[PDB]
Order: structure tokens, then C-alpha cells, then sequence
């Protein structure tokens, strides 16, 4: 007997030298690329069958078909051959890789993809990119990736690459076809970000990397955003963000993870049915709590709440919100706007939109009790809210003032000079109004006008004494109303503009 013989002979294999020697791979040097790929596939599937306990084995069939795939990664240098990676089932065969037993070799190949899929590769090629976008989906990448990603050990350096380079995938299929989101997001890969997200591991990379792909999968698809509701999601992202309510994260990249969640959160406020979900998990008085406590959260928790109450949907966190004391929160917000000192945060229009569109949101939706601690908000202190009110309408009617006054005389301007005002010309006139605080000043008209029909003489009295005293007209109101009520619920049913226009310009009478 010797079986001594034949690993002092392997290591005389693997410490083998290798020859030297080009040009640009042409379709036959992929072909002959393939079939060694292929070949040593082949023998490596074989003799893991035939010698099952013994590594030695069949170690050096798998340390070459380690070196092929390595070797592949040429083949991204020219994506017109992409053809023939499909055809001569190389993309079948790389799959299947993902699920070998070895996982140096699974690592290897989801080095490969990611290199094959780069986005300014792709692009190199349409025609070859669509056969190969086509192969990796109809052959369900996303599904098997995310198999292989569960068995991944992140402790170790060379898998955590992996998992990386499996999201890396995923952020290039997504850029390049984001029609695959929701059945990359299906095939377990929402469902795996938020395991990862919520796992008890000290944050690194790849947690920023998470953050930053579930973006991705939320950014305007309903479909995931509900999947990310069944699969208690919403939970998952405020449990995550409430680390950051006393404290600022500490490192740069956490603080960039920190604002990938609340876009994932604000995405997913978009949906109707997570209005409730963020309600039952408690949402609400996390964000009025980050709202009290003045840290760098500050900022995008205002954001979340005016996402949560906006609209029809966001009746009973409306109700919810002054309940928990809300109301001692959101109005020093009102009177005074917090500096920008800093370098990333709100801006003070931005500020000030965000606290206009949430008092629109409560006048809108509250009834009853809620309703009345709202309105008694504007009485105190001799109407000193109705002032502030007032204050605001002025500073944003002047910036508007400004900006109609400059628009209409470009207007005037291009009719001399014979340029056709055009419908591009139109759109970028809207937008000169927009930044000038179209939005806010709606808001500020839409307050004015709902708080002078709730039928309490002190405040509507205030309202009509302030603006002649100043100069302004109680019309210039319903002419922004009345354009206010005309572009409303874009992105809503047909029914819903038609009632909702008519109830916004009911509040024009009795005004």
C-alpha cells in the first residue's frame, strides 16, 4: 500500500509553473474558452461523485475549474460576444455553479457575473446585454444568488466579498432593467435584506451596501412596497432608526445608512396599506421623539411624519399624532425654524414645507376632539400662530411676486423678439415658480383658508385684519387656491380630483 505517493505528487501539481505568451479574444478564442470550461465543469462534477470522502481526489480538477472561471472574466472586455455565452449554455452552466459544494468556487463565479453585468459594460453592447439580461433572469439569478448568499460566512474575508459582489449584481440587473425589481425582490432577496439589516453584527460595509439596494427595490414599485409590509419590514426599518433618536452615528458611511433607511421608509409611506403598519409599529412617536431629542435625525424624521399624515390615508395617523402630544412638538417647529449650520440637513424652506404640509394634512383630516386642540393651537396666546401665519404668506407671496413678475416679462420679451412660447418653455417657467415656494405658499393659503372657516371669529378676524394692514389681498388667496384645488391628487383616480376639487374650493364661500 502507498496512498502517500499521490499528494506528494499533487503538491508537485499544484506548485505546477504556468506558459506565457494577446489579442483582442475573437468568437473562436471564446468558443475554445467555453469548451475548456465546460471540459473541466464536467470532470470536476464527476470525480466529486466517484471520490465523495476524499479531497485529494478530486482537488485538482476543481483548483482548474477555479482557474477557468478566473480566466473569464476577459470576456466583459467585449460584450458582443455575449451570444455565445447563452448559446453554448455557459450562463446554465455558471448558475448551477452558484450552488457547488465548494464555496470558493460559488464566490468565484458571482465575481465573474458582477464583472460580466457592469453597468458601463453593458451599455458597450445592446444587443449582446439584452440576450444575457434575458438568460440570467429566465434562469433565475436573483433566486439562486440569494441560495448561495444564506450560506455565506461574512467573518470570513473573502465571503464577504461575496456577498458584496452578489449586491453588486443586483444594483447593475436593476439599473440596467428596472422591470426585474419586482421579481428579483420575490425570488427572496427583499426577504434577505431584511434579515441582514436587523442581524445583531456591529456595522460594516455590507450593511451600508444593504441599506442602499433596498432603496433601490422600494423606489416607486408598489408591488415591493407591500412585499416589504408582509414581511414586517416596516418594523425591521424602525427598530434600525431608533438607534439614531439620543445618539448621531459615528462614522460618515453609518450616517449615509441611517438616510437609506428613511428613504426606504418615506418609499414605502407611499403605499396606503403601510399607513396602518407604521401606525401599529409604533412609528409615530418614534419620529415625534426624534423630533423633541434635536439630533442630526431631525431632519428626515419631519420628513416621515408629513409622509405619514398626507392625504385621505393618513386620517388615523392624523387622530394618532395629536394624541401622543404632537401637537407640543410640531408648532415651536412652526414659529421658529431651525439653522443650518451644519452640512447635512434641511434647508429652511425645506424646513418650513414640511411643517406647512403637515398642518394641512391635520386641518384636512382631523375631526372631533383631535380637531379642536388643533384650532384652540391658533387662539392662545392672543392668535400669535395666525401672525405667524401671516408672516409666512408674506415672505413666500414676495419670492412668488418676484418670480411672476421676472417670468411674465420674459414672456413679453420673447413675443418682440418673435420666439413661440412652447410647451419646454411653459415647463421651465413652472419650475422657476416651484423653487420660488409654490408648494409652501399653497400650503400657507390652504391653512389660512380652512382655519377661517372653522367658524371661530377671532381668527378670521385676525386674518382680514393683518392683510389689508399690510397691503395684500383676501384675493390673491383664491386665485392660489383656486390653482391650488385645479393640479391636486396627481396620480390619483379621476373621482377622487373631482370631489376633492370641489371640497378645497367650498372653503372660497364663508372664507
Amino acid at each position: 500500500e502507498e496512498a502517500d505517493d499521490d499528494k506528494k505528487r499533487l503538491l508537485q501539481i499544484i506548485d505546477r509553473d504556468g506558459e506565457e505568451e494577446e489579442e483582442p479574444l475573437d468568437e473562436s478564442s471564446v468558443k475554445k474558452m467555453i469548451l475548456t470550461f465546460e471540459k473541466r465543469s464536467y470532470k470536476n462534477q464527476e470525480l466529486r461523485i466517484k471520490f465523495p470522502d476524499n479531497p485529494e481526489k478530486f482537488m485538482e480538477s476543481e483548483l482548474d475549474l477555479n482557474d477557468i472561471i478566473q480566466e473569464m472574466h476577459v470576456v466583459a472586455t467585449m460584450p458582443d460576444l455575449y451570444h455565445l455565452l447563452v448559446e453554448l449554455n455557459a450562463v446554465q452552466s455558471l448558475l448551477g455553479l452558484l450552488g457547488h459544494d465548494n464555496t470558493d468556487v460559488s464566490i468565484a463565479v458571482v465575481d465573474l457575473l458582477q464583472e460580466l453585468t457592469d453597468i458601463d459594460t453593458l451599455h458597450e453592447s445592446e444587443e449582446g446585454a439584452e440576450v444575457l439580461i434575458d438568460a440570467l433572469v429566465d434562469g433565475q439569478v436573483v433566486a439562486l444568488l440569494v441560495q448561495n448568499l444564506e450560506r455565506l460566512d461574512e467573518s470570513v474575508k473573502e465571503e464577504a466579498d461575496g456577498v458584496h459582489n452578489t449586491l453588486a449584481i443586483v444594483e447593475n440587473m436593476a439599473e440596467f432593467r428596472p422591470e426585474m425589481c419586482t421579481e428579483g425582490a420575490q425570488q427572496g432577496l427583499l426577504q434577505w435584506l431584511l434579515k441582514r439589516l436587523k442581524a445583531k453584527m456591529p456595522f460594516d460595509a455590507n450593511k451600508l451596501y444593504c441599506s442602499e439596494v433596498l432603496a433601490i427595490l422600494l423606489q416607486d414599485n408598489d408591488e415591493n412596497r407591500e412585499l416589504l409590509g408582509e414581511l414586517d419590514g416596516i418594523d425591521v426599518l424602525l427598530q434600525q432608526l431608533s438607534v439614531f433618536k439620543r445618539h448621531n452615528p459615528s462614522t460618515a458611511e453609518e450616517q449615509e445608512m441611517m438616510e437609506n433607511l428613511f428613504d426606504s421608509l418615506c418609499s414605502c409611506l407611499m403605499l396606503s396599506s403601510n399607513r396602518e403598519r407604521f401606525l401599529k409599529g409604533e412609528g409615530l412617536q418614534l419620529m415625534n421623539l426624534m423630533l423633541r431629542e434635536k439630533k442630526i435625525s431631525r431632519s428626515s424624521a419631519l420628513k416621515v411624519l408629513d409622509h405619514a399624515m398626507i392625504g385621505p390615508e393618513g386620517t388615523d395617523n392624523c387622530h394618532k399624532f395629536v394624541d401622543i402630544l404632537g401637537l407640543r412638538t410640531i408648532f415651536p417647529l412652526f414659529m421658529k425654524s431651525p439653522r443650518k449650520i451644519k452640512k447635512v440637513g434641511t434647508t429652511e424652506k425645506e424646513h418650513e414645507e414640511h411643517v406647512c404640509s403637515i398642518l394641512a394634512s391635520l386641518l384636512r383630516n382631523l375631526r372631533g376632539q383631535q380637531r379642536t386642540r388643533l384650532l384652540n393651537k391658533f387662539t392662545e396666546n392672543d392668535s400669535e400662530k395666525v401672525d405667524r401665519l401671516m408672516e409666512l404668506h408674506f415672505k413666500y407671496l414676495g419670492a412668488m411676486q418676484v418670480a411672476d413678475k421676472k417670468i411674465e416679462g420674459e414672456k413679453h420679451d420673447m413675443v418682440r423678439r418673435g420666439e413661440i412660447i412652447d410647451n419646454d418653455t411653459e415647463e421651465e417657467f413652472y419650475l422657476r415658480r416651484l423653487d420660488a415656494g409654490l408648494f409652501v405658499l399653497q400650503h400657507i393659503c390652504y391653512i389660512m383658508a380652512e382655519i377661517c372657516n372653522a367658524n371661530v371669529p377671532q381668527i378670521r378676524q385676525r386674518v382680514h385684519q393683518i392683510l389689508n394692514m399690510r397691503g395684500s389681498s383676501i384675493k390673491i388667496v383664491r386665485h392660489i387656491i383656486k390653482e391650488y384645488a385645479e393640479n391636486i391628487g396627481d396620480g390619483r383616480s379621476p373621482e377622487f380630483r373631482e370631489n376633492e376639487q370641489k371640497r378645497i374650493l367650498g372653503l372660497l364661500e364663508n372664507f
